[PDB]
């Protein structure tokens, strides 16, 4: 039966990770990590969050299953993060969510939901992208077409090259937006861009599923969700999946949410039952813990404020690290312009080296980075930063 | 997009939970629940999984993510509760485990990885069997089809429809078990039966799929996997979907595994690869909370001793239930055998009661149970023993 299986193929960042290892050098940095960490190199778990932890250990008297969505309150919580505490979606109530599996959960469910209960049957991803995205929507079923985004030469948004591609995109098909902290550019659109983006989104007749993974790590919470709120207040459908594993630090906890928006609360009402039809024939309903924890933080005033606090501290450090990293190389002797990466928001960036030079860059300097050149800003600390910079300066 | 979605049919357990909510009535009973509760009519979170939270709080210093497959550990101690310490399975390392959301998030990746890696096209489930079988299965493309197995008339294990029906199915075809406590009977082949079974298995090229979310609730932990394991001695692949649900009380943390079986190492990694595949398509990688809890008790043999007492508690209240049921319904003068009950096992059976008397035991009883008869055992308490008896001897 199992006989003949073929391997499936070797996940490149795990590949990585490896290689890292087994690598005897001791000045060895890691840039292809995927996640946050200190300025020790660490990856803590949040202060406010071992506080809800212990809050819960304390007053949690049954284990029994949640129902299909989740806990209530996560899925308020999560809708006023999203669309501002006194929206009008929230107050005619045309917003239902579902607490799912982390934000690639969240995603799976929109796909078979999307698939099993509409006519959409292609699905537009920018490029580059979050590489996981494709196998989701292909999973489901669904084909994944891919619009122009980023511009090489530039290192910017290739906005009319955005725009042309996308208008081969047909009524009813699916678009695609990340948020804020674009994966694995850190380019977003400016908020005249986003408005353009959905005044156009509605003539031509799109619907919006938005990726919300970096909350917080662009501007500020609110700042960050500008975007969305512009195609809210225009679209009478959207589906916003989130995720918390970043901005809480809760990334092996799966915790995240699928938001579904309609006309009226009658029509969410009924497309939302079958969201939950999907979920049930998938994971049944969802993991408390780390949505428990969500919830007692962002519904009390003192660990909320805590929590903004370490999210500043964590979006702040990036900020600081993106700037030493421009000017260390401007130091080192760059003659060359790198000044893009402080116009680039989370902890991703294409570097601009190519394959050649992150291949030597590891096997002769130890510095390990993915092929296409993409750098996690989290992995650069201000100890690492003059050894990171001399190598780039030596290969370049 | 969404104006024309019809609803999803209503989850008839969910509505029975409402009307037994709006039941103004005090003395209401309420078997048609689902899960475990004690003397109390409580499902407390267990003594040693509440022991388990308090060392993870002390002593966890990271949220990163998991592998794929989860943690380590946890698939270690389910290799050996399901296949035995010493299994020749586990130490020619024919078997994988993946760690998923709940026993059925482990149902759903062995759908997904059947239907996208094998040629499956058909599974074959027992009628009666748990109601979201079909739907996990057919939203990954699966036909279901039912073998006979209980017989109405004399409340048992009808081995020869069984086994007729079972005949129907071709080689290459899933054939789905419960390794114990069967969903809604509570009736068990026994050991001969299941022996017979594999071998006819073997001879026919079936792929046995089990569903063991009841380890511990018949007869003893390892009693309880003897079917499975006489399985196991003649199959080269098999797969198992376990959940830790209802043995550890941990239904919302989303515990479970999927354990795959192949002929040797190789094999078995390849065909894993791709189960790997499939939850990266779905939710990336599982919740550590509830699965950590399960694998610090298992590996604790302080810990582990106190929750095997905790666990033969349920399952002697649930075998004490059973036996006061029949004679207390002896007492009341029932002039009708019921002592099938007590050859069941798990917290289910059907109790031979009719849609209408069922019906009028709740509408002038209170008494809710499920149209087709079915009772949870755990549902009843010493206490409402008696007056549960007087409705169910009124409507007789
Ligand atoms: C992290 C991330 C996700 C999913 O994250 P989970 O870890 O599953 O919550 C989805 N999209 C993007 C762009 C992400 O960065
Ligand atoms: C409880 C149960 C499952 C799945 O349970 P989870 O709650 O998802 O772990 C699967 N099959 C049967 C027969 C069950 O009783």
């Amino acid at each position: 039966m199992f006989e003949n299986i073929t391997a499936a193929p070797a996940d490149p960042i795990l590949g990585l990770a490896d290689l890292f290892r087994a690598d005897e050098r001791p000045g060895k940095i890691n840039l292809g990590i995927g996640f946050y960490k200190d300025e020790t190199g660490k990856t803590p778990v949040l202060t406010s969050v071992k506080k809800a932890e212990q809050y819960l250990l304390e007053n949690e008297t049954t284990k029994n299953y949640l129902g299909i969505d989740g806990i209530p309150e996560f899925g308020r919580c999560t809708q006023e993060l999203l669309f501002g505490k006194g929206s009008a979606l929230i107050n005619d109530k045309r917003a239902r969510t579902a607490q799912t599996p982390g934000g690639t959960g969240a995603l799976r469910v929109a796909a078979d939901f999307l698939a099993k209960n509409t006519s959409v049957k292609r699905v537009w991803v920018s490029n580059p992208s979050w590489p996981n995205h494709k196998s989701v929507f292909n999973s489901a079923g669904l084909e994944v077409r891919e619009y122009a985004y980023y511009d090489a030469e530039n290192h910017t948004l290739d906005f009319d090259a955005l725009i042309n591609s996308l208008n081969e995109a047909q009524a009813g098909d699916v678009v695609l937006f990340h948020g804020c902290c674009h994966a694995p550019t850190g380019i977003d659109p400016t908020l005249e861009q986003w408005q353009t983006l959905a005044q156009l989104s509605v003539e031509k007749g799109w619907l919006p599923l938005f990726d919300f993974a970096y909350q917080g790590f662009a501007r500020g919470l609110e700042e960050d969700a500008e975007g969305l709120r512009a195609f809210a207040a225009m679209h009478k459908e959207l589906i916003v999946a989130s995720s918390y594993s970043k901005n809480f630090g809760l990334y092996n906890e799966r915790v995240g949410a699928c938001t579904l928006v309609a006309a009226d609360s009658e029509t969410v009402d009924r497309a939302f039952s079958q969201m939950k039809a999907a979920i049930r024939a998938n994971y049944s309903n969802p993991p408390a813990h780390g949505a428990s924890v969500v919830a007692t933080i962002l519904s009390n005033d003192a660990l909320r404020a805590i929590w903004e606090q370490e999210l500043t501290d964590m979006r702040q450090r990036i900020q600081r690290m993106r700037q030493l990293f421009v000017n260390t190389l401007q130091e080192k002797g760059a003659n060359r312009d790198f000044s893009f990466i402080i116009k680039q928001n989370g902890m991703f960036s294409f570097s601009g080296l190519t394959k050649e030079q992150v291949l030597r860059l590891r096997e002769e300097f130890g510095v390990y980075a993915v092929a296409s050149g993409r750098v996690n800003v989290a992995g650069m600390t201000p100890d690492n930063m003059a050894p990171l910079c001399e190598a780039i300066v030596a290969v370049l």
